[PDB]
């Protein structure tokens, strides 16, 4: 008994063409694909207006296809997870920082956040790295001002993250661009005579954050989009692939992996955990998170018990469950910041 997950470098809201690539695969081989992980550039542009937070050179400033799906004119055949890259509607995803469907069938995880779906674990990590944006807070609400820093990985993400595979193993992460110094640990010969411009950044190329987390958590997958190329390797335990943009053929790849038990996707426990532990620094709707806060020590304060009520008090206000909900992006923004910092506030702490 396999699952066969369908990973997607680039989209560049390219998504009826993705979709026809899927469905192409599900009769080419008579393999059924249980759900589909996209690695970035999502382009989640809901209608014109959404242009402004679209940062790209000036031939690339279109539309794509991601409206025909917010407004249903098409459906998503499959239930599709991913994060963001550098090319987004990246008001959309500040609005929905803490996750969410941008449409059916379309699942965002946010910033960063665990998920569960089919006894696997999933990590993501959204954005690329600029050093000098890792320390810059969000601001909110988005302003045009921001579209040139919003998608950028802050350093915060590695404390939310680091101590996710204390529990359970982490099946997959994703991340927009590749793990710095990755790109050594594989052919990257073959890779440079066929990509002659990654040579210079040597063992430098790729995102310092990804690196960190990877080597923490040691996930069995590591998949990155952004370079425009297929690419394999191997850091210890971890498989790293690398994937294209839609539109070639180094775009799209398939995990066929064991499943234990069919299960609806749900939110990680433990991600519950950090995400209602580390509520203070981001009791500020304005700007979060507040760094004068120890995103750690905040997370020292996990205990079992506590731990325990936590994800009693998420099943009964929000559920385990992550289901569809057609709200505006910006309700849902400040409706799941009331139920974190309900339940925070519940602990008494
Ligand atoms: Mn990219």
């Amino acid at each position: 008994q396999i699952q066969h997950i369908a990973i997607v470098g680039s989209v560049h809201g390219k998504y009826r063409e993705m979709y026809r690539q899927l469905s192409e695969y599900e009769k080419s081989t008579g393999k059924e694909i249980s759900f589909v992980i996209c690695t970035g550039d999502m382009q989640t542009l809901r209608y014109e207006a959404d242009l402004v937070y679209l940062k790209v050179p000036p031939k690339y400033k279109q539309m794509g296809d991601f409206h025909l799906y917010y407004e249903g004119k098409e459906k998503a055949p499959y239930l599709t997870l991913f994060i963001g890259g550098n090319h987004e509607s990246s008001n959309v995803l500040l609005h929905l920082y803490n996750g969410g469907f941008v449409c059916f069938n379309m699942y965002y995880l946010g910033v960063c956040s665990c998920i569960n779906i089919n006894g696997l674990r999933i990590v993501g990590v959204s954005g690329i790295y600029k050093s000098f944006d890792e320390k810059k807070p969000y601001t909110y609400p988005p302003s045009p001002n921001d579209v040139v820093s919003l998608f950028h990985t802050r350093n915060y993400v590695i404390q939310m993250l680091s101590n996710l595979s204390q529990s359970s193993q982490i099946d997959i992460s994703l991340s927009h661009d590749w793990p710095q110094g990755i790109v050594m640990k594989g052919n990257y010969k073959q890779l440079y005579r066929f990509q002659p411009g990654f040579k210079k950044d040597g063992a430098s190329l790729g995102s310092p954050i990804n690196k960190v987390i990877l080597n923490t958590l040691k996930p069995k997958y590591w998949i990155s989009g952004h370079m425009h190329c297929e690419y394999h390797a191997e850091e210890g335990p971890t498989h790293f692939i690398a994937l294209g943009k839609i539109g070639y053929k180094n775009a799209i790849s398939y995990l066929d992996l064991p499943l234990k038990q069919k299960t609806d996707l749900e939110y990680d426990k433990d991600w519950v955990c950090n995400l209602i532990m580390t509520w203070p620094a981001f009791s500020n709707k304005a700007q979060f998170p507040d760094l004068s806060y120890s995103i750690s020590e905040l997370l020292s304060k996990r205990t079992k018990e506590l731990d325990k009520k936590i994800i009693e008090l998420w099943e009964k206000y929000i559920g385990l469950k992550i289901i569809y909900d057609s709200d505006t992006f910006d309700i849902q923004f400040t409706s799941r910041r009331f139920y974190i910092e309900k339940i925070y506030n519940e602990l008494n702490i």
